[PDB]
């Protein structure tokens, strides 16, 4: 035998970065033909390359990227023959590729790990017929055991993750609370490294699909609650954000279970979440109670149709829309100031977010909703500052479903005036808006506008 | 009890119903005292009056519904405690009563079976501690059976019916091969009768809340999909829209699985379905292709976040409503001139719900639907018959939302003056529907409403 195997091997793959045309193509055309060649003795020369610390960089990213490219697609139908074609390669040569690669977990310096996307593809296949029985539990050693390093646990948590987003929610089911103890233990409020932090709170959140045995015991929800809330005061707003999308998707997947943290925790975290001038941070806020619009107006109709049967509905809403209505509506009308200035009206930011919020917020609340908005409403419509003065039309427009109709005609009669005035406003974006409330109107509640106004043909 | 004691308890039971106000009073009196003094040997009393098919309907009904308000109540605690009295009874006096409950089905001549209801109140307080186990396969053998009556067949599906939307879906998981059987057996295309089939469509439709593990198995799945698709043709209009009552279910739960049938089946099933001129036949038609907008939107909603996040969407769609919109389409523009004389304040029907279609078509569709529906448009705008006017006029407001403004801004500028005229229409139908077109343009596409638009205040 000779190393010349693994010498030359390593410099095409140097080569497929290089600024050369010739070597770049000469390169791909030696790897693709090697894989024709001997697909499982090239895989396991990669595995090799990838696994040397001693190697470059550029060649055990290259590396890990034909490992890569050699076990998933973007098109399902060639990713599902891929893994086939691995699945085919006899297990020795298979065991000797998931070992190098486990073994590369933690020995790499570069921001993105290469060896957990190759541990994500060869478990995406090896998973669903039993063959990788010795990975998980090497993956929460990773990152259990108190000498791992942070690349060692970065790497492991980025690992779990792909896995738990690649592969089918049925197939994780069975290692749940192993994957969730090394999950919850990157997450522990005394990790040192905040990239450890952020790479076990992305994990977290696509665990939701399969640990709901997990979240039903009363016992290890309120760790991994408690968990979640510390990971949102995390100085690191990547962690932050992380953390505050695990309340939003936990609050729209387990609405019963939020009475036990609601008051105490959730209620000041996400409101102080919408107040921030980071609009990541604040998208998430107002996501959290879009989402408890959505549940209790779901409860509400759930009421209803019970009560109609003659009986008790199954679950009720505990109101926490309606309790948190005079904070949440301060923050979502001044958030309303913040609209961009240009037409990019496909952009969502917290202004657009926001105005949302508020229409949910209105036909969740109905009747309730109007007391609180007015008074920003009559204050703002006439205002100097074009910011507030659509804000406030963007408002009125906003309640017009959800509160009852004979509440609003009034309302609509004594600002028409106003409105018709704004849709001759300075300001294009006040006009846009106005134009928007009063089809809203014409459109939510004709009666009041068909009579208070008819229309005619402009002139240009 | 001998023969005496069960024949006034039979002369009891009849008064329940009588015109007197004495006698009913006093027959109720008599039946709870008799509950409260031995409860055990009154169930098996009743079960024994049920059961017997020498007596008349209304002692046989009575005694059923002795049984089952025994067994259940609309209060969760009550209807608790109740399985809870019964569990305590004595294993032989249950068991007795059991088996004359079981032995009722297909004794009865009356239109609702009785013993159904008791069947279903039993099991759902037995069936959680497994202390009915011989009553599944009674079930299945009554309905298999060739030899079997129509009244056999039938009472046990109502029963196998009840038991599915009574007991929770993880209780049945465990029985649900068993079940399915008897279910799929009932609804066979060679059942000779309508009601049998009938009963048990309406069972498979509240099965599909426990049977993922039956149809995750691509065998059953053929044979469910099979029998459901035949169902759809049966002369019997009840029977014809349970099934596509269960087609709609099955595509908003199994979007996944259904290209295998979509066209070779689906399509021209409820393609046709929506040309009826049965209105709860045309709605299940459009209901269910509302469902693959639905599912489609949200697919294209993961399509993009996958992108954004730099990988293949887990789930991809086949376009089904973007194949069908030549077909659809038609089909819709025509159901809205179907509309009521200004509905019964707001009914459900074709019309209304085709409207809805059109609008979930225009922003899953997006561009494409202009093409289709400018044309009826046109065509329409200005017709004499205001069926037709009306249409015309909603259609145009349905695809504000959806396609490219740039592309419907020209289509508003050169209608808005007939929209005007039309706000002056003599039909109210079409004054009203032009309002809410006319707040849909102010609403989606202000620039080209403000400054082609003027509200003038009503001075009468």
């Amino acid at each position: 035998p000779d190393y010349a195997s693994g010498m030359e091997l390593i410099t095409i793959l140097e080569k497929t970065v290089s600024p050369d045309r010739l070597e770049l193509e000469a390169a791909q055309k030696f790897l693709e033909r090697a894989a024709v060649e001997n697909l499982p003795t090239f895989l396991v020369e990669l595995s090799r390359v990838l696994a040397n610390p001693g190697n470059s960089q550029v060649a055990r990213v290259a590396a890990g990227l034909q490992i890569k490219n050699s076990l998933t697609s973007k098109d399902p139908d060639i990713k599902a023959q891929y893994q086939q074609r691995w699945l085919a390669i006899d297990a020795n040569a298979r065991r000797e590729v998931k070992n190098y690669v486990l073994q590369t977990l933690g020995t790499e310096t570069y921001r993105p790990s290469s060896a957990s996307q190759c541990v994500a593809g060869i478990a995406c296949a090896e998973i669903p017929v039993s063959q990788w029985p010795e990975l998980i539990p090497q993956l929460v050693a990773n990152v259990t055991n108190p000498n791992s390093t942070e690349h060692m646990k970065e790497s492991t948590l980025e690992a779990i993750g792909y896995i738990c987003q690649d592969i089918d929610p049925e197939q994780l089911q069975d290692k749940s609370n192993e994957i969730l103890t090394a999950i919850i233990q990157g997450m522990r409020k005394e990790e040192p490294s905040n990239n450890v932090k952020l790479a076990a709170t992305n994990a977290l959140l696509n665990s939701l699909e399969f640990t709901k045995a997990n979240f039903d015991k009363e016992s290890e929800r309120h760790f991994i609650m408690q968990v979640v809330c510390e990971a949102t005061q995390c100085p690191d707003t990547r962690v932050r954000v992380a953390a505050l999308q695990n309340l939003v998707k936990i609050m729209s997947l387990y609405y019963q279970y939020m009475e036990t943290y609601m008051g105490p925790a959730l209620f000041a975290i996400t409101i102080e979440a919408m107040k921030s001038d980071i609009d990541e941070v604040a998208l998430q806020g107002i996501e959290f109670w879009s989402n408890v619009c959505d549940e209790e107006m779901d409860l509400a109709i759930e009421a209803s149709e019970a009560a109609e049967q003659g009986r008790p509905p199954e679950h009720t809403s505990k109101f926490y829309a309606k309790g948190a209505l005079q904070y949440l509506v301060p923050i979502l009308t001044q958030t309303l100031t913040k609209q961009d200035e240009n037409d990019d009206d496909d952009d969502w930011n917290p202004c657009k977010a926001a105005g949302v919020c508020l229409m949910l917020l209105s036909t969740c609340c109905e009747d309730d909703i109007v007391p609180h908005v007015l008074p920003f409403i009559k204050e703002h419509i006439k205002n100097p500052d074009w910011r507030y003065r659509d804000a406030a039309v963007m408002a009125f427009g906003s309640i017009l479903e959800g509160p009852e109709p004979n509440q609003l005609k009034p309302l609509v009669i004594q600002a028409m005036p106003t409105l018709i005035e704004l849709m001759k406003d300075p300001s294009v974006v006040v006009r846009d808006t106005t134009a928007w409330t009063v089809g809203r109107i014409c459109e939510l509640l004709p009666e009041a506008a068909i009579n208070d106004v008819y229309l005619v043909p402009n002139s240009s």
